[PDB]
């Protein structure tokens, strides 16, 4: 059901995560890790103190969909990723840790009528690695998600 899911997701912060391969992704749901760039993850970093839940909203550029959404469980600390033209495995060093919460897919199409306050009120979708999504939109982001029966929530309810 979504009670337990609400709970999560009370007082959470939101940040949209942005990836250029799908295998990234993949990899992050088979090793419930991710990692980021040191600006974003200096952000998440602040975010993981500042909050009872930080959620990660996964998109693969280009996909059109979002792939499921993750909460931080820990910091990051010094895995394979797939890295395109330009980026480094040293700017991917920090890894955190992270508990997913939904690993399915959610269209852009079903998201449309969803605005970003912190990103000009553009729909959802629309934001560069990192963007923070206000808590309402958040809130409902995820909660348009379907439901995914594979995770139970209790773990994650008790690590908050």
């Amino acid at each position: 059901g979504t009670s337990k899911l609400k709970y999560v997701l009370q007082d959470a912060r939101f940040f949209l995560i942005k990836s250029n391969n799908h295998e990234n992704v993949s990899l992050a749901k088979a090793k419930g890790v991710w990692s980021t760039l040191p600006v974003n993850e200096k952000k998440l970093n602040l975010a993981f103190r500042s909050a009872r839940s930080v959620i990660l909203i996964f998109s693969v550029r280009e996909s059109g969909k979002f792939q499921g959404f993750a909460r931080l469980s820990s910091e990051s600390h010094h895995i394979h990723w797939v890295l395109p033209a330009g980026m480094s495995a040293k700017m991917l060093g920090g890894v955190f840790k992270i508990d997913w919460i939904c690993r399915r897919e959610l269209p852009f199409t079903k998201s449309a009528h969803l605005t970003n306050p912190w990103n000009e009120h553009k729909p959802v979708k629309i934001g560069r690695d990192g963007q923070e999504i206000e808590l309402e939109c958040g809130t409902q982001l995820c909660l348009l998600f379907p439901p995914d029966e594979s995770i139970d929530l209790y773990q994650v309810i008790h690590k908050m």
